[PDB]
């Protein structure tokens, strides 16, 4: 077999980022995103491949990522049947689609399947600072890689089986996507611990304080991070007050600036001392009920990263928990961030 020869050849290839508006032009042909893509994804797989293969042999020959390589490895394989084939031919494009398809599922217990990786290596070597900045350092970047595939293929199968454009909503409305992640959150709060906060959203439409506050963007993806730090917030205010009897709401504050815009949700839980933040978004010591250990926040600030945003904490032990998710705003500012193999090895 060749697999290390195409990961060497397309590995020399840079991740090509398409800004939200390049996604929208999809709405251009199929043909476009087959010959595009039969291109993009080898790129993209290879670039992680060749840094999955740079890990230490201790870590490289565990189970748990000769297993994911091997998903990589076939995926990309998948993929090489197409490059010579010819896009006129339509049973060429669904059968492409097919193999899209085939290529998600195999593909979708990579989190947990890393996950116990993670683990196997805590009780192998230990879980000193090193180890949890390359874990963090590795995982970043292998998750955010893994994010822009899926983005891609998502695209790909969902416009080619108008108003949402594949998992793009160019008129999502932030409030009733809060209210969603709420109401899912809520739900599940209610069954584990018979009690759940109250919500309040306020909205801040800076340059048109009337207007409700609309964005290009992916809401599955907003749907996603809303739901984990509802999660957290909810079980924070409602474990911080079983003696107590007020249960405080969660306030959400959506603020549309000229660049950013930022969505503050804000628990009344007794917070956490700034030393045990950082902790909080480490795959390591977040590693082993509603929300108390997953890697719901890292990967929640991955799809943040994704198109430019962030989303960070900032609590006051005794009081409670800021959590901030900031996104673009301008669909010219959201673009794909990246993780790009090349010298920092
Ligand atoms: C690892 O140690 C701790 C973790 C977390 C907290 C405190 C920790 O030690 C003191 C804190 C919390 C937990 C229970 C009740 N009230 C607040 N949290 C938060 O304030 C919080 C965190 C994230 C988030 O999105 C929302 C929050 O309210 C939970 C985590
Ligand atoms: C399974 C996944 C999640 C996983 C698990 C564990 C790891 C940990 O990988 C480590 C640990 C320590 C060092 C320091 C060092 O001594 N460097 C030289 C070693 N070549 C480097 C790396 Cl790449 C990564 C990814
Ligand atoms: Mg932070």
């Amino acid at each position: 077999g060749s697999a290390p020869k195409y990961i060497e050849h397309f590995s020399k290839f840079s991740p090509s980022p398409l800004s939200m508006k390049q996604f929208l032009d999809f709405g251009a042909c199929e043909k476009t995103s087959f010959t595009f893509l039969r291109q993009e994804l080898p790129v993209r797989l290879a670039n992680i491949m060749k840094e999955i293969n740079l890990l230490p042999d201790r870590v490289l020959s565990t189970p748990s990522v000769q297993l994911v390589q091997s998903w990589y490895v076939q995926s990309l394989l998948d993929i090489m049947e197409f490059l010579d084939k010819d896009p006129e031919d339509h049973r060429t494009l669904s059968q492409f689609t097919d193999a899209l398809v085939t290529i998600r599922n195999r593909h979708n217990d990579v989190v947990p399947t890393m996950a116990q990786g993670v683990l196997e290596y805590k009780d192998t070597y230990g879980d000193d600072p090193v180890s949890n900045q390359n874990i963090q350092y590795f995982l970043d970047r292998f998750y955010l890689s893994r994010i822009s595939i899926r983005m891609l293929i998502n695209q790909h199968t969902l416009i080619f089986d108008p108003k949402h454009i594949g998992s793009i909503d160019p008129n999502c409305n932030v409030s009733e996507v809060v209210k969603d992640a709420y109401d899912m959150a809520k739900l599940l709060c209610d069954k584990y611990y018979m009690a759940s906060p109250d919500l309040e959203i306020q909205e801040i439409n800076a340059a048109n304080s009337k207007q409700p506050i609309h964005m290009v963007y992916v809401p599955s993806h907003l749907y996603h991070m809303l739901f984990e730090l509802f999660k957290n917030a909810m079980r924070a205010t409602v474990e911080s007050h079983e003696s107590s009897l007020i249960l405080p709401p969660i306030k959400v504050m959506v603020a549309l600036g000229e660049e950013d815009l930022s969505i503050k949700m804000s628990d009344r839980g007794g917070g956490v001392p700034l030393r045990k933040i950082e902790r909080l978004f480490s795959y390591m010591y977040s590693t082993a009920p509603l929300a108390g250990f997953g890697y719901g926040l890292p990967i929640s600030r991955l799809y943040a990263k994704y198109f430019q945003g962030d989303l960070q904490l900032f609590s006051m032990e005794g009081f409670g928990t800021d959590a901030v998710i900031y996104l673009k705003a301008l669909s010219t500012d959201s673009v794909e961030r990246l993780p790009v193999y090349n010298k920092s090895a």
